[PDB]
Protein backbone atom coordinates (compact mmCIF):
# COMPACT_ATOMS: atom_id res chain seq x y z
CA UNK A 1 0.00 0.00 0.00
CA UNK A 2 2.84 2.46 0.70
CA UNK A 3 4.61 2.52 -2.67
CA UNK A 4 8.16 3.56 -1.72
CA UNK A 5 8.26 0.76 0.91
CA UNK A 6 7.37 -1.98 -1.58
CA UNK A 7 10.62 -3.71 -0.58
CA UNK A 8 8.90 -4.60 2.72
CA UNK A 9 6.74 -7.03 0.72
CA UNK A 10 9.84 -9.23 0.33
CA UNK A 11 10.90 -9.31 4.01
CA UNK A 12 10.46 -12.81 5.49
CA UNK A 13 9.69 -14.12 8.97
CA UNK A 14 12.91 -16.16 8.97
CA UNK A 15 14.95 -13.07 8.09
CA UNK A 16 13.42 -11.13 10.99
CA UNK A 17 14.05 -14.04 13.37
CA UNK A 18 17.65 -14.59 12.30
CA UNK A 19 18.72 -10.95 11.99
CA UNK A 20 16.20 -8.09 12.17
CA UNK A 21 18.84 -5.33 12.27
CA UNK A 22 19.26 -4.43 8.61
CA UNK A 23 15.53 -4.26 7.97
CA UNK A 24 14.99 -2.21 11.12
CA UNK A 25 17.93 0.08 10.34
CA UNK A 26 16.15 0.81 7.06
CA UNK A 27 12.83 1.22 8.90
CA UNK A 28 14.26 3.74 11.37
CA UNK A 29 15.48 5.84 8.41
CA UNK A 30 12.59 5.44 5.95
CA UNK A 31 9.48 4.85 8.00
CA UNK A 32 9.62 4.96 11.82
CA UNK A 33 6.03 3.66 11.77
CA UNK A 34 5.58 1.12 8.99
CA UNK A 35 3.19 -1.66 8.06
CA UNK A 36 5.25 -4.86 7.66
CA UNK A 37 3.25 -7.28 5.47
CA UNK A 38 4.61 -10.57 6.82
CA UNK A 39 3.83 -9.38 10.37
CA UNK A 40 0.39 -8.11 9.35
CA UNK A 41 0.83 -5.03 11.56
CA UNK A 42 2.27 -1.56 11.87
CA UNK A 43 5.60 -1.62 13.69
CA UNK A 44 7.28 1.25 15.55
CA UNK A 45 11.06 1.15 15.08
CA UNK A 46 12.45 4.35 16.64
CA UNK A 47 12.78 5.39 20.28
CA UNK A 48 10.54 8.44 19.75
CA UNK A 49 7.72 6.47 18.11
CA UNK A 50 7.94 3.56 20.55
CA UNK A 51 7.84 5.85 23.58
CA UNK A 52 5.00 7.93 22.12
CA UNK A 53 2.87 4.87 21.33
CA UNK A 54 3.63 3.22 24.70
CA UNK A 55 2.60 6.32 26.69
CA UNK A 56 -0.05 7.86 24.48
CA UNK A 57 -3.54 8.54 25.88
CA UNK A 58 -4.84 7.55 22.44
CA UNK A 59 -3.43 4.00 22.72
CA UNK A 60 -4.19 1.16 25.13
CA UNK A 61 -2.84 -2.33 25.74
CA UNK A 62 -3.31 -5.22 23.34
CA UNK A 63 -1.51 -8.50 22.62
CA UNK A 64 -0.13 -9.30 19.18
CA UNK A 65 -2.39 -11.77 17.37
CA UNK A 66 -0.10 -14.76 17.91
CA UNK A 67 0.42 -13.67 21.49
CA UNK A 68 -3.32 -13.52 22.09
CA UNK A 69 -3.76 -16.93 20.46
CA UNK A 70 -1.10 -18.21 22.88
CA UNK A 71 -2.16 -16.53 26.18
CA UNK A 72 -5.91 -15.86 25.83
CA UNK A 73 -7.68 -13.52 28.29
CA UNK A 74 -6.96 -11.77 30.63
CA UNK A 75 -3.19 -11.64 30.15
CA UNK A 76 -1.85 -8.69 32.15
CA UNK A 77 0.06 -7.41 29.09
CA UNK A 78 -3.05 -7.08 26.94
CA UNK A 79 -5.91 -5.76 29.09
CA UNK A 80 -6.95 -2.35 30.40
CA UNK A 81 -9.15 -0.58 32.89
CA UNK A 82 -10.32 -2.25 36.07
CA UNK A 83 -9.09 -5.69 34.97
CA UNK A 84 -5.57 -4.40 34.40
CA UNK A 85 -5.66 -2.48 37.69
CA UNK A 86 -6.60 -5.66 39.53
CA UNK A 87 -3.92 -7.75 37.82
CA UNK A 88 -1.28 -5.10 38.57
CA UNK A 89 -2.28 -5.02 42.23
CA UNK A 90 -2.11 -8.82 42.15
CA UNK A 91 1.49 -9.11 40.93
CA UNK A 92 2.98 -6.03 42.60
CA UNK A 93 3.51 -7.03 46.29
CA UNK A 94 6.44 -9.43 45.81
CA UNK A 95 8.01 -7.08 43.23
CA UNK A 96 8.13 -4.01 45.48
CA UNK A 97 11.76 -2.87 45.93
CA UNK A 98 11.69 -2.83 49.75
CA UNK A 99 10.26 -6.35 49.66
CA UNK A 100 12.72 -7.69 47.06
CA UNK A 101 15.59 -6.30 49.14
CA UNK A 102 14.48 -8.44 52.10
CA UNK A 103 15.10 -11.79 50.40
CA UNK A 104 16.60 -11.47 46.92
CA UNK A 105 20.12 -12.37 48.11
CA UNK A 106 19.16 -15.53 50.01
CA UNK A 107 17.05 -16.48 46.98
CA UNK A 108 19.38 -16.04 44.02
CA UNK A 109 22.89 -16.45 45.44
CA UNK A 110 22.53 -20.11 46.64
CA UNK A 111 20.81 -20.95 43.35
CA UNK A 112 23.68 -19.42 41.38
CA UNK A 113 26.25 -21.32 43.46
CA UNK A 114 24.42 -24.63 42.99
CA UNK A 115 24.44 -24.34 39.20
CA UNK A 116 28.05 -23.09 39.15
CA UNK A 117 29.17 -26.01 41.35
CA UNK A 118 28.26 -28.39 38.51
CA UNK A 119 30.80 -27.07 36.00
CA UNK A 120 33.07 -24.38 37.50
CA UNK A 121 36.04 -26.77 37.50
CA UNK A 122 35.39 -28.23 34.03
CA UNK A 123 37.29 -25.58 32.10
CA UNK A 124 34.49 -25.36 29.52
CA UNK A 125 30.79 -24.59 29.54
CA UNK A 126 27.77 -23.58 27.49
CA UNK A 127 26.54 -20.81 29.76
CA UNK A 128 23.03 -20.41 28.31
CA UNK A 129 21.87 -23.95 29.12
CA UNK A 130 24.18 -24.55 32.08
CA UNK A 131 23.88 -21.24 33.95
CA UNK A 132 21.94 -18.24 32.58
CA UNK A 133 18.66 -20.06 31.93
CA UNK A 134 18.72 -22.33 35.05
CA UNK A 135 19.38 -19.43 37.44
CA UNK A 136 16.65 -17.32 35.86
CA UNK A 137 13.96 -19.98 36.03
CA UNK A 138 14.96 -21.47 39.40
CA UNK A 139 14.89 -18.06 41.09
CA UNK A 140 11.48 -17.04 39.74
CA UNK A 141 10.07 -20.57 39.99
CA UNK A 142 10.86 -20.72 43.68
CA UNK A 143 9.34 -17.26 44.20
CA UNK A 144 6.13 -18.34 42.43
CA UNK A 145 5.79 -21.56 44.43
CA UNK A 146 7.01 -23.94 41.67
CA UNK A 147 9.96 -25.26 43.72
CA UNK A 148 9.14 -28.81 42.62
CA UNK A 149 9.08 -27.99 38.89
CA UNK A 150 12.57 -28.81 37.60
CA UNK A 151 14.48 -26.05 35.85
CA UNK A 152 14.67 -28.28 32.76
CA UNK A 153 10.87 -28.27 32.58
CA UNK A 154 10.58 -24.50 33.19
CA UNK A 155 13.08 -23.88 30.39
CA UNK A 156 11.16 -26.17 28.03
CA UNK A 157 7.91 -24.35 28.80
CA UNK A 158 9.28 -20.88 28.12
CA UNK A 159 10.87 -22.06 24.87
CA UNK A 160 7.58 -23.53 23.61
CA UNK A 161 5.56 -20.50 24.73
CA UNK A 162 8.17 -18.29 23.05
CA UNK A 163 7.75 -19.96 19.66
CA UNK A 164 3.96 -19.98 19.90
CA UNK A 165 3.76 -16.34 21.05
CA UNK A 166 6.02 -15.20 18.21
CA UNK A 167 4.31 -17.37 15.53
CA UNK A 168 3.40 -14.09 13.85
CA UNK A 169 3.81 -14.71 10.10
CA UNK A 170 0.67 -14.00 8.08
CA UNK A 171 -0.17 -14.74 4.46
CA UNK A 172 -1.61 -12.50 1.75
CA UNK A 173 -5.01 -12.42 3.49
CA UNK A 174 -3.80 -11.62 7.01
CA UNK A 175 -4.30 -15.23 8.18
CA UNK A 176 -1.61 -17.02 10.17
CA UNK A 177 0.71 -18.68 7.67
CA UNK A 178 1.92 -21.31 10.18
CA UNK A 179 -1.23 -22.44 12.04
CA UNK A 180 0.40 -25.66 13.28
CA UNK A 181 2.93 -23.42 15.06
CA UNK A 182 0.55 -22.90 18.01
CA UNK A 183 0.25 -26.61 18.87
CA UNK A 184 3.36 -26.79 21.03
CA UNK A 185 2.11 -23.75 22.88
CA UNK A 186 -1.18 -25.58 23.50
CA UNK A 187 0.75 -28.63 24.66
CA UNK A 188 2.88 -26.57 27.04
CA UNK A 189 -0.25 -25.00 28.53
CA UNK A 190 -1.82 -28.45 28.98
CA UNK A 191 1.29 -29.60 30.87
CA UNK A 192 1.34 -26.43 32.97
CA UNK A 193 -2.29 -27.04 34.00
CA UNK A 194 -1.65 -30.61 35.10
CA UNK A 195 1.27 -29.41 37.24
CA UNK A 196 -0.19 -26.17 38.61
CA UNK A 197 -3.88 -27.03 39.12
CA UNK A 198 -3.15 -29.30 42.15
CA UNK A 199 -0.87 -26.59 43.57
CA UNK A 200 -3.71 -24.09 43.22
CA UNK A 201 -6.15 -26.54 44.83
CA UNK A 202 -3.79 -26.73 47.82
CA UNK A 203 -3.11 -22.98 48.04
CA UNK A 204 -6.83 -22.16 48.05
CA UNK A 205 -7.32 -24.14 51.27
CA UNK A 206 -3.78 -23.68 52.68
CA UNK A 207 -2.23 -20.36 51.64
CA UNK A 208 1.52 -19.90 52.01
CA UNK A 209 4.18 -17.32 51.16
CA UNK A 210 4.49 -18.30 47.49
CA UNK A 211 3.60 -15.57 45.02
CA UNK A 212 0.89 -17.61 43.28
CA UNK A 213 -0.81 -18.34 46.59
CA UNK A 214 -0.88 -14.59 47.15
CA UNK A 215 -2.29 -13.99 43.66
CA UNK A 216 -5.18 -16.24 44.68
CA UNK A 217 -5.83 -14.61 48.05
CA UNK A 218 -4.56 -11.01 48.16
CA UNK A 219 -7.19 -8.31 48.37
CA UNK A 220 -10.12 -10.74 48.19
CA UNK A 221 -13.15 -10.92 50.49
CA UNK A 222 -12.82 -13.48 53.30
CA UNK A 223 -12.84 -17.06 52.07
CA UNK A 224 -12.62 -16.06 48.38
CA UNK A 225 -9.87 -16.53 45.79
CA UNK A 226 -9.36 -15.20 42.29
CA UNK A 227 -10.68 -17.88 39.92
CA UNK A 228 -7.85 -19.90 38.39
CA UNK A 229 -9.10 -19.13 34.85
CA UNK A 230 -8.73 -15.44 35.68
CA UNK A 231 -5.05 -15.74 36.70
CA UNK A 232 -3.72 -18.43 34.33
CA UNK A 233 -3.03 -16.03 31.39
CA UNK A 234 -0.82 -13.96 33.70
CA UNK A 235 0.81 -17.18 34.93
CA UNK A 236 1.62 -17.79 31.24
CA UNK A 237 2.99 -14.24 30.92
CA UNK A 238 5.40 -15.18 33.71
CA UNK A 239 6.19 -18.66 32.38
CA UNK A 240 7.34 -17.08 29.10
CA UNK A 241 8.92 -13.64 29.56
CA UNK A 242 9.55 -13.49 33.30
CA UNK A 243 11.25 -16.93 33.16
CA UNK A 244 13.16 -16.27 29.96
CA UNK A 245 14.30 -12.66 29.96
CA UNK A 246 16.72 -12.39 32.93
CA UNK A 247 18.60 -15.32 31.35
CA UNK A 248 18.56 -13.56 27.99
CA UNK A 249 19.75 -10.35 29.65
CA UNK A 250 22.66 -12.01 31.48
CA UNK A 251 23.79 -13.87 28.37
CA UNK A 252 23.55 -10.89 26.01
CA UNK A 253 25.52 -8.87 28.57
CA UNK A 254 28.28 -11.50 28.67
CA UNK A 255 28.37 -11.64 24.85
CA UNK A 256 28.70 -7.85 24.73
CA UNK A 257 31.45 -7.85 27.35
CA UNK A 258 33.35 -10.62 25.53
CA UNK A 259 33.26 -8.37 22.46
CA UNK A 260 35.09 -5.72 24.56
CA UNK A 261 37.76 -7.75 26.37
CA UNK A 262 39.10 -4.62 28.07
CA UNK A 263 35.64 -4.03 29.52
CA UNK A 264 35.14 -7.64 30.66
CA UNK A 265 38.37 -7.35 32.65
CA UNK A 266 37.19 -4.06 34.22
CA UNK A 267 33.92 -5.63 35.35
CA UNK A 268 35.57 -8.76 36.76
CA UNK A 269 38.10 -6.57 38.60
CA UNK A 270 35.33 -4.25 39.88
CA UNK A 271 31.94 -6.00 40.14
CA UNK A 272 30.28 -2.74 41.23
CA UNK A 273 30.20 -2.14 37.46
CA UNK A 274 27.90 -5.14 36.88
CA UNK A 275 24.61 -3.12 37.01
CA UNK A 276 26.03 -0.70 34.42
CA UNK A 277 27.17 -3.60 32.23
CA UNK A 278 23.71 -5.19 32.40
CA UNK A 279 21.95 -1.92 31.51
CA UNK A 280 24.08 -1.58 28.38
CA UNK A 281 23.52 -5.26 27.62
CA UNK A 282 19.75 -4.76 27.65
CA UNK A 283 20.08 -1.76 25.35
CA UNK A 284 22.52 -3.64 23.11
CA UNK A 285 20.34 -6.76 22.60
CA UNK A 286 16.97 -6.12 24.20
CA UNK A 287 15.45 -9.40 25.49
CA UNK A 288 11.85 -8.41 24.69
CA UNK A 289 12.84 -7.21 21.27
CA UNK A 290 9.47 -6.82 19.51
CA UNK A 291 6.89 -8.80 21.50
CA UNK A 292 4.84 -5.91 22.92
CA UNK A 293 2.05 -3.96 21.22
CA UNK A 294 -0.56 -1.26 21.74
CA UNK A 295 -3.82 -0.53 19.90
CA UNK A 296 -5.16 2.92 19.06
CA UNK A 297 -8.45 3.89 20.71
CA UNK A 298 -9.24 6.88 18.46
CA UNK A 299 -7.91 8.27 15.17
CA UNK A 300 -4.36 9.40 15.76
CA UNK A 301 -1.39 10.59 13.69
CA UNK A 302 1.94 8.91 14.43
CA UNK A 303 5.14 9.60 12.45
CA UNK A 304 3.09 11.18 9.66
CA UNK A 305 0.73 8.19 9.42
CA UNK A 306 -2.98 8.77 10.01
CA UNK A 307 -4.10 5.69 11.89
CA UNK A 308 -7.80 4.92 12.33
CA UNK A 309 -9.09 3.86 15.71
CA UNK A 310 -8.45 0.21 16.46
CA UNK A 311 -5.00 0.06 14.83
CA UNK A 312 -2.42 -2.26 16.46
CA UNK A 313 1.19 -1.14 16.62
CA UNK A 314 3.99 -3.54 17.50
CA UNK A 315 6.63 -1.94 19.74
CA UNK A 316 10.06 -3.05 18.52
CA UNK A 317 11.92 -1.88 21.60
CA UNK A 318 15.06 -3.75 20.51
CA UNK A 319 15.23 -1.58 17.41
CA UNK A 320 14.38 1.56 19.39
CA UNK A 321 17.42 0.90 21.60
CA UNK A 322 19.64 1.18 18.50
CA UNK A 323 18.17 4.55 17.51
CA UNK A 324 21.10 6.49 16.06
CA UNK A 325 19.30 9.69 16.98
CA UNK A 326 19.96 8.67 20.60
CA UNK A 327 23.18 6.65 20.68
CA UNK A 328 26.62 6.71 19.12
CA UNK A 329 27.43 3.49 17.22
CA UNK A 330 24.55 1.66 18.95
CA UNK A 331 25.36 -1.67 17.29
CA UNK A 332 28.50 -1.88 19.47
CA UNK A 333 28.46 -2.91 23.11
CA UNK A 334 30.08 -0.17 25.22
CA UNK A 335 30.15 -0.41 29.01
CA UNK A 336 31.26 3.25 29.04
CA UNK A 337 28.32 4.55 27.05
CA UNK A 338 26.82 7.46 29.03
CA UNK A 339 23.79 6.11 30.93
CA UNK A 340 20.69 7.18 29.01
CA UNK A 341 17.04 6.15 29.17
CA UNK A 342 16.36 2.90 27.36
CA UNK A 343 13.19 1.08 26.36
CA UNK A 344 14.12 -2.53 27.17
CA UNK A 345 11.57 -2.51 30.01
CA UNK A 346 8.96 -0.70 27.92
CA UNK A 347 7.14 2.42 29.03
CA UNK A 348 3.79 3.71 30.21
CA UNK A 349 1.31 2.10 32.54
CA UNK A 350 2.13 -1.30 31.02
CA UNK A 351 5.88 -0.91 31.53
CA UNK A 352 7.62 -3.92 33.11
CA UNK A 353 6.44 -4.59 36.69
CA UNK A 354 9.51 -6.65 37.66
CA UNK A 355 12.46 -4.38 36.78
CA UNK A 356 13.94 -4.25 40.28
CA UNK A 357 13.67 -8.03 40.74
CA UNK A 358 14.98 -8.75 37.25
CA UNK A 359 18.02 -6.44 37.61
CA UNK A 360 18.94 -8.09 40.92
CA UNK A 361 18.63 -11.60 39.46
CA UNK A 362 20.94 -10.67 36.60
CA UNK A 363 23.37 -8.79 38.89
CA UNK A 364 23.72 -11.55 41.47
CA UNK A 365 24.08 -14.20 38.75
CA UNK A 366 26.95 -12.29 37.12
CA UNK A 367 28.62 -11.53 40.46
CA UNK A 368 28.76 -15.22 41.38
CA UNK A 369 29.90 -16.24 37.89
CA UNK A 370 32.81 -13.80 37.86
CA UNK A 371 33.81 -14.79 41.40
CA UNK A 372 33.78 -18.49 40.53
CA UNK A 373 35.47 -18.11 37.13
CA UNK A 374 37.46 -14.84 37.00
CA UNK A 375 39.48 -15.99 33.95
CA UNK A 376 36.35 -16.66 31.85
CA UNK A 377 37.08 -16.61 28.11
CA UNK A 378 34.72 -16.95 25.18
CA UNK A 379 35.28 -20.14 23.19
CA UNK A 380 36.25 -18.61 19.84
CA UNK A 381 36.15 -22.05 18.21
CA UNK A 382 32.36 -21.48 18.12
CA UNK A 383 30.50 -18.33 17.11
CA UNK A 384 27.57 -16.82 19.02
CA UNK A 385 24.26 -16.87 17.15
CA UNK A 386 21.33 -14.76 18.31
CA UNK A 387 17.81 -15.84 17.48
CA UNK A 388 14.42 -14.23 17.78
CA UNK A 389 12.34 -11.31 16.62
CA UNK A 390 9.74 -11.18 19.41
CA UNK A 391 12.17 -12.27 22.11
CA UNK A 392 15.87 -12.24 21.26
CA UNK A 393 19.00 -13.63 22.84
CA UNK A 394 21.99 -15.89 22.14
CA UNK A 395 21.15 -19.52 21.43
CA UNK A 396 24.38 -20.65 23.13
CA UNK A 397 27.46 -19.14 24.76
CA UNK A 398 30.40 -21.55 24.75
CA UNK A 399 33.21 -20.42 27.05
CA UNK A 400 36.55 -21.71 28.32
CA UNK A 401 38.86 -21.01 31.24
CA UNK A 402 42.24 -22.27 32.48
CA UNK A 403 41.99 -24.79 35.34
C1 LIG B 1 15.70 -8.49 31.86
C2 LIG B 1 14.52 -9.05 32.16
C3 LIG B 1 13.18 -8.44 31.68
C4 LIG B 1 12.93 -7.58 30.67
C5 LIG B 1 13.90 -6.97 29.62
C6 LIG B 1 11.51 -7.31 30.67
C7 LIG B 1 10.86 -6.48 29.79
C8 LIG B 1 9.50 -6.25 29.76
C9 LIG B 1 8.77 -5.57 28.71
C10 LIG B 1 9.38 -4.96 27.43
C11 LIG B 1 7.48 -5.60 29.01
C12 LIG B 1 6.34 -4.96 28.18
C13 LIG B 1 6.39 -3.45 28.39
C14 LIG B 1 5.53 -2.67 27.42
O1 LIG B 1 4.64 -3.26 26.76
O2 LIG B 1 5.74 -1.43 27.31
C15 LIG B 1 7.33 -6.27 30.29
C16 LIG B 1 6.15 -6.46 30.96
C17 LIG B 1 6.02 -7.09 32.16
N1 LIG B 1 7.04 -7.71 32.86
FE1 LIG B 1 9.06 -7.56 32.49
N2 LIG B 1 10.92 -8.00 31.70
C18 LIG B 1 11.92 -8.70 32.35
C19 LIG B 1 11.77 -9.52 33.45
C20 LIG B 1 10.62 -9.65 34.19
C21 LIG B 1 10.44 -10.44 35.39
C22 LIG B 1 11.52 -11.32 36.04
C23 LIG B 1 9.17 -10.29 35.79
C24 LIG B 1 8.43 -10.88 37.01
C25 LIG B 1 9.04 -11.37 38.10
C26 LIG B 1 8.51 -9.38 34.87
C27 LIG B 1 7.20 -8.96 34.96
C28 LIG B 1 6.50 -8.25 34.00
C29 LIG B 1 5.08 -7.94 34.01
C30 LIG B 1 4.08 -8.36 35.11
C31 LIG B 1 4.79 -7.25 32.91
C32 LIG B 1 3.39 -6.72 32.50
C33 LIG B 1 3.21 -5.25 32.92
C34 LIG B 1 1.80 -4.79 32.55
O3 LIG B 1 1.31 -5.17 31.45
O4 LIG B 1 1.16 -4.04 33.33
N3 LIG B 1 9.44 -9.00 33.91
N4 LIG B 1 8.58 -6.66 30.72
C1 LIG C 1 6.87 -10.34 31.14
O1 LIG C 1 6.52 -11.37 30.26
C2 LIG C 1 6.09 -10.97 29.00
C3 LIG C 1 6.18 -9.65 28.56
C4 LIG C 1 5.73 -9.34 27.28
C5 LIG C 1 5.19 -10.34 26.47
C6 LIG C 1 5.10 -11.66 26.92
C7 LIG C 1 5.55 -11.95 28.20
O2 LIG C 1 5.49 -13.24 28.72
Amino acid sequence: ERPDLAWLDEVTMTQLERNPYEVYERLRAEAPLAFVPVLGSYVASTAEVCREVATSPDFEAVITPAGGRTFGHPAIIGVNGDIHADLRSMVEPALQPAEVDRWIDDLVRPIARRYLERFENDGHAELVAQYCEPVSVRSLGDLLGLQEVDSDKLREWFAKLNRSFTNAAVDENGEFANPEGFAEGDQAKAEIRAVVDPLIDKWIEHPDDSAISHWLHDGMPPGQTRDREYIYPTIYVYLLGAMQEPGHGMASTLVGLFSRPEQLEEVVDDPTLIPRAIAEGLRWTSPIWSAAARISTKPVTIAGVDLPAGTPVMLSYGSANHDTGKYEAPSQYDLHRPPLPHLAFGAGNHACAGIYFANHVMRIALEELFEAIPNLERDTREGVEFWGWGFRGPTSLHVTWEV
